[PDB]
């Protein structure tokens, strides 16, 4: 009976927590984050080389963005559009040229290459083994040593 | 009895959640957010026309700021003061000139017009049917096509 | 029995809350925050005098940073490194020259003074009674009237 009073009080605390949490997720993601399913993408609003971006995302507790669907890709395109800066994705063809994989090593389940890309031609930058996403959502292979918007996936 | 052990464990988890949540609300609102009652105002730190600001706030899961009291208005004034940029509020007199309403269509329950305002005179901008808030908290009717600080209400 | 169903449902809600909360802490701290133990440090990304920084942190619900260990100090150094701007710490020697204390008045349990510091010589700024932290983590006594990165502790 007293136990009953305790779980009804827990129900009220839990529901208030859920309400307040729904609100603070929306507050937190405004404006530099987007949620898709269980994933959250968030930009730090600065640019780094691919290598430094990788360290930054891991150190923060996440990883670089691996868009596995149109919906996830659109969310990233929304972030780079707002920031007006193209962002590095997680994927590279470093192990095998022309074959872009996630950092786990599996092949892409989704791809949105711009016309003509990937082309592995960064001019004076040499080969292009990383991937940038444009405001329109399209992808281009870019040299990993370039500076691009950092977006992390959590 | 075992059930008793389970709710006492729930009590501990709930309380730790409440403690950590109180802290992460303060962390999140620092420095671009303010809480007042059940409302949270947060600025994105960029400027947009009223129309674009409306889309941005809705898309993010909220709406534009509708200050219904002195306390809510002060919180907004704190945000525009920090950003040093005047912000659009939610209210317009688009439906009826001189009669400012919330987006629901109800009349203001609170108003803080600067001296002489509203005046519906944006010079070359034409009529003024939206509302900007100044660092001092005072209001001026401004053309909706101007760019002003975006603050959203959640 | 029905009570049993209610606490098992609470267990599921609590665990989902804990999972989502772990994720939104990491999202929130990226990139301007760091957690150490029960503390969270977060920079606002602007500069203020020591006096104004104190007001800002208190008003936000926290206080200025009081690094009490190497780990806490490193977290601050990570924030000023990212921002490329030295930050004020909480400690002053205002009450007694050469004796730096926390705002509670207790002496430092940890210190990381740069070589030669503290020296109480701000040139035209006069005496130096506050403390700045550099990107390398080292400390220098600086005049309290200077503008430095604002980091708050929550
Ligand atoms: C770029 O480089 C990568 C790395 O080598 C290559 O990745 C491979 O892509 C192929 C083609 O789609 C893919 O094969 C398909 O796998 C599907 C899923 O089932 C497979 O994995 C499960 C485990 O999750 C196994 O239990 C299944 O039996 C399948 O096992 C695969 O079998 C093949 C031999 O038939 C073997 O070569 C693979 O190593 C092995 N994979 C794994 C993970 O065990 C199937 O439904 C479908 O029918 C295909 O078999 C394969 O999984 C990828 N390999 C790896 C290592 O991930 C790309 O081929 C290459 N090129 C491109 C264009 O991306
Ligand atoms: C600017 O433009 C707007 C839109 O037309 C006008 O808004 C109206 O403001 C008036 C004046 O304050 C306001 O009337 C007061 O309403 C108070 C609340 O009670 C009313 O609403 C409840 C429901 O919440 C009803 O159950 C009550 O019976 C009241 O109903 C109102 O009755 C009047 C006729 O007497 C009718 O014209 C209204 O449409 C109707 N409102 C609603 C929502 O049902 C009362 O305590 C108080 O005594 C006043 O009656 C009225 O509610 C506003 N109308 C709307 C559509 O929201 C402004 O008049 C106009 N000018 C300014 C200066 O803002
Ligand atoms: C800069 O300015 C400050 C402010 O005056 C001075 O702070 C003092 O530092 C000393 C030296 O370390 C420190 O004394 C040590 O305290 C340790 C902890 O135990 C003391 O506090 C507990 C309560 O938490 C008491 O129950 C203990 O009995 C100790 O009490 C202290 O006793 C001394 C007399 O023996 C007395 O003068 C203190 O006021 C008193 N402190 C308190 C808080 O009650 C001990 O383990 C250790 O053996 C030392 O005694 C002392 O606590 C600090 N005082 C204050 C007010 O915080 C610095 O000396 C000065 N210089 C520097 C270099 O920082
Ligand atoms: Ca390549
Ligand atoms: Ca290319
Ligand atoms: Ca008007
Ligand atoms: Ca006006
Ligand atoms: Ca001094
Ligand atoms: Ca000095």
């Amino acid at each position: 009976t007293a136990l009953r009073q305790q779980v009804e009080t827990l129900q009220g605390q839990v529901q208030r927590l859920q309400k307040a949490f729904s609100q603070y997720k929306k507050v937190e993601l405004f404006p530099n984050g987007r949620g898709v399913g269980e994933k959250i993408f968030k930009t730090g609003g600065f640019e780094k080389t691919f290598q430094d971006a990788q360290q930054v995302c891991t150190q923060a507790g996440g990883q670089m963005a691996s868009p596995r669907s149109e919906t996830e890709n659109e969310a990233l395109s929304q972030l780079v559009t707002a920031q007006n800066k193209a962002a590095f994705l997680s994927m590279t063809d470093i192990k095998t040229e022309g074959n872009f994989t996630y950092p786990t090593g599996e092949p892409l389940v989704y791809a949105n290459w711009a016309p003509g890309e990937p082309n592995n031609n960064g001019g004076s930058s040499g080969a292009e083994n990383c991937v940038e996403i444009f405001p329109n959502g399209k992808w281009n292979d870019k040299a990993c040593g370039e500076l691009r918007l950092v977006i992390c996936e959590f």
